[PDB]
């Protein structure tokens, strides 16, 4: 009925070797090589990025999307890559990462990029059912996609009603993963959000052409009808009319160390962060 459901169902249908070329079509898209490398190599000692998912949250902040700021709280923070992205930014004070990091889920990884004094991560933690706490910037990227629409539409749902539940009074900034933006449900859902915490949706370039995701952000006001028929104009668009050509941008390199911006450095307290990451 939506042409998000007719742009899924069209996406399964494709072929090995169009899915592949449609995938990467007129996207954008980080080289991590290097990045892959040090991290098979185990080095800690090089300011990269854990992960291919720093690329989208330093679109949404370099745009102005997003403003990242304070106690930052990443919740299903996997490896770590929004949360060491946030951690390296100039007015982010905290971050807290929670994720599930159990069988087939990826687990925080330890990494020396700025500001990673200032990140605390707990794995074996559900983010739907473990007490709430304040943020001034609240992240969510949670989302797994499945070949079920409905089930994808229910996690979309699920997402979205923890989101609610973790926000604060003062949590002014977020970013919320929506998985599948098109389902009437969906669109009801992140009207009746915007019409208590304003806010809009946003595609962000850096997703494959694979997922329909976007993201409910607060730095911009949009219509979101608009703006999720319009991604599926371009989806579709894009699978009429493959390319087959990503544009490539530079990874999300960081700089390494401490930050002090009350008390000194607890390096005894550190080691021992690490010793358990
Ligand atoms: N209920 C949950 N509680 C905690 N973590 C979850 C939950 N559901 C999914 N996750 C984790 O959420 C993460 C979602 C990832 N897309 C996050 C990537 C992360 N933003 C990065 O840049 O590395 C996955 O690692 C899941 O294991």
């Amino acid at each position: 009925v939506t042409l998000g459901e007719v742009w899924k169902r069209q996406l399964n249908m494709l072929g090995k070797q169009e899915f592949e070329r449609y995938k990467v079509s007129d996207i954008t898209e980080v080289d991590r090589t290097a990045a892959r490398r040090y991290l098979k190599e185990g080095r800690t000692d090089v300011g990269i990025s854990v992960s291919r998912g720093a690329a989208k949250i330093r679109w949404l902040h370099e745009r102005g999307y997003l403003r990242i700021t304070g106690r930052v709280l990443d919740l299903g923070c996997g490896r770590g890559g929004w949360s060491y992205y946030a951690a390296a930014q100039k007015e982010v004070m905290s971050v807290k990462g929670y994720t599930l990091g159990i069988e087939g889920h990826e687990k925080p990884i330890h990494m020396q990029t700025l500001g990673w004094n200032i990140v605390k991560f707990k794995d074996k933690s559900n983010v739907f059912t473990m007490p709430t706490e304040p943020s001034d910037t609240l992240l969510c990227d949670i989302g797994e996609s499945s070949s079920n629409p409905l089930v994808e539409r229910d996690r979309t749902m699920k997402v979205l009603e923890n989101f609610e539940r973790w926000k604060h009074v003062n949590t002014e900034n977020f970013c919320v993963k929506v998985l599948a933006p098109y389902h009437p449900d969906v669109i009801e859902k992140l009207e009746r959000l915007q019409l208590r915490f304003g806010g809009g949706i946003v595609r962000v370039p850096f997703s494959r052409n694979s997922t329909h995701e976007m993201y409910y952000i607060s730095g911009a006001r949009n219509n979101i009808t608009h703006m999720v028929n319009t991604t599926s104009r371009s989806l579709l668009r894009r699978m009429t009319r493959p390319s087959g050509k990503a544009i490539i941008e530079g990874d999300v390199f960081l700089p390494t160390g401490t930050r002090s911006v009350a008390g000194t450095i607890d390096h005894e307290a550190l080691k021992l962060r690490v010793d358990q990451i």
